[PDB]
């Protein structure tokens, strides 16, 4: 079984039994990419376990996959571990279903929709640099991840349900405490180790309905939305909980309400407030970059000028800053397709099974695309230079079908941060920062220590 990728003719590392490739992931399953992008180039093989993966770098190769064959072939992630009624969030299901709710979601973030949350995010971006300048006013170390995590958690909320949780305003806020214990999948985990290594394992675990997503903080966020419907309901906006309500007047059950909403409640806090965090850190460790951008706020916005959404579109350094953020650091490390049938795609044979994995993190850092790969260069996204950038190279948001419902709402909402922040404060290293930034082994994409940095007035 360990035999598919010699049979095939595929080159890939050498595989151990029952645990395949999977100890290669002790130095981050990142530098495990890179360094099998390297030595085997543009197409290789290995095993998460007994899980067959096929890693491909050629950008054709990945638009057939992403694209072309999403519907036909490639529709769904892979399967990840004991889930329960969370089987249902979009992100995680499976075709018929992914479909309907793929359609049933995606009017969320229109153009118009968009722009009405445009007066609701500046308030909170209000209260965020009403917060900072307190740390400010005492010179105080700031974690980061907290300040941005209270704003994000506001953000999501208040455009997701219609309502104020006050986050911002609230040091141990039930909200921001549940969600960052929601996922904490972790190698060094016997329990994530097991279930990521001998997938058979699954299946017992869901009757034992155990779960990779602790108890306590699901019964939290099904009750707290719960109760956030039951509000809606009693009242006498269009956002995404009025749709859900909609399809509930096929056919979409309580239980996979609480699901996307979960789901939604976990992008905007945990994803948002992390980007922020390490595009704030390459500021502060690049003063000058910090400098350009604070000018061309001010040129666009005059006088303190409060963003709009069209102010906001207008800003091309703003953009330039985030995009080479998203580069370093795509918190989608890899993107994967399960092959649910047997194909050939750019004269090269797949069989069903596979996951057929697109490796992020190694492809944004390839020397062949990018020339000092491994610097903070923002010029290289100028309006010049984007032709330059492959759109199958460069995926912080994934592509096709099943690419981020949610991208240009987490675009807007960073960029309003981002103006509102920088129109006010500048962001320094301390000796409280960890220079260079190192990302953790474990999971996600996060740090290995938090992002603290000090905020000077202007
Ligand atoms: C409530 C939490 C559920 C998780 C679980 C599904 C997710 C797949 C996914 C990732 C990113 C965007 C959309 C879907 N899984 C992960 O996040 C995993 N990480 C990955 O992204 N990978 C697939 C890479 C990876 C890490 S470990 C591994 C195997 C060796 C097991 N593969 C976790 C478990 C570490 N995802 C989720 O809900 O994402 C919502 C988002 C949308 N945009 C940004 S976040
Ligand atoms: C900077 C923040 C964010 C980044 C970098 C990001 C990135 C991604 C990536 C790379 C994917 C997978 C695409 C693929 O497989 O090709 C994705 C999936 C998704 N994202 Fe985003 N995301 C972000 C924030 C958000 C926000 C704010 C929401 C909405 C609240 C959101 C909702 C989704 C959903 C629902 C999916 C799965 C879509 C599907 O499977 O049909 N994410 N995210």
């Amino acid at each position: 079984s360990h035999g598919l990728f010699k049979k095939l003719g595929i080159p890939g590392p050498t595989p151990l039994p029952f645990l395949g490739n999977i100890l290669s992931y002790h130095k981050g399953f990142c530098m495990f990419d890179m360094e099998c992008h390297k030595k085997y180039g543009k197409v290789w093989g290995f095993y998460d376990g007994q899980q067959p993966v096929l890693a491909i770098t050629d950008p054709d190769m990945i638009k057939t996959v992403l694209v072309k064959e999403c519907y036909s072939v490639f529709t769904n992630r892979r399967p990840f571990g004991p889930v329960g009624f969370m089987k249902s969030a979009i992100s995680i299901a499976e075709d018929e279903e992914w479909k309907r709710l793929r359609s049933l979601l995606s009017p969320t973030f229109t153009s118009g929709k968009l722009k009405e949350m445009v007066p609701i995010i500046a308030q909170y971006g209000d209260v965020l640099v009403r917060n900072l300048r307190r740390e400010a006013e005492t010179g105080k170390p700031v974690t980061l991840k907290d300040v941005f995590g209270a704003y994000s958690m506001d953000v999501i909320t208040s455009t997701s349900f219609g309502v104020n949780i006050d986050s911002l305003n609230n040091p141990q806020d039930p909200f921001v405490e549940n969600t960052k214990k929601l996922l904490r999948f972790d190698f060094l985990d016997p329990f994530f180790l097991s279930i990521t290594v001998f997938p058979f394992l699954i299946p017992i675990l869901e009757v034992l309905n155990i779960c990779v997503f602790p108890r306590e903080v699901t019964n939290f966020l099904r009750k707290s939305v719960k109760r956030m419907k039951e509000s809606r309901l009693e009242d006498t906006r269009v956002d995404f909980l009025q749709l859900m309500i909609d399809s509930q007047n096929k056919a979409l059950s309580d239980l996979e309400l609480v699901a996307q909403s979960i789901i939604f409640i976990f992008a905007g806090y945990e994803t948002t407030s992390s980007v922020l965090s390490f595009i704030m850190y390459e500021l502060a460790t690049h003063p000058d970059v910090q400098q350009k951008l604070q000018e061309e706020i001010d040129a666009v916005l005059p006088n303190k000028a409060p963003p709009t959404y069209d102010t906001v579109l207008q800003m091309e350094y703003l953009d330039m800053v985030v995009n080479e953020t998203l580069r370093l650091f795509p918190i989608a490390m890899r993107l994967e397709r399960v092959c649910k049938k047997d194909v050939e795609i750019n004269g090269m044979f797949i069989p069903k099974g596979v996951v057929v994995m697109i490796p992020s993190y190694a492809l944004h850092r390839d020397p062949k695309y990018w020339t000092e790969p491994e610097k903070f260069l923002p010029e290289r996204f100028s309006k010049k230079n984007k032709d330059n950038i492959d759109p199958y190279i460069y995926t912080p948001f994934g592509s096709g079908p099943r690419n981020c419902i949610g991208m240009r709402f987490a675009l807007m909402n960073m960029k309003l941060a981002l103006i509102r922040v920088l129109q006010n404060f500048s962001f320094k290293p301390c000796k409280e920062t960890q220079i260079p930034l190192k990302l953790s082994l474990g999971g996600l994409l996060q740090p290995e220590k938090p992002v603290v940095l000090k905020v000077e007035s202007r």
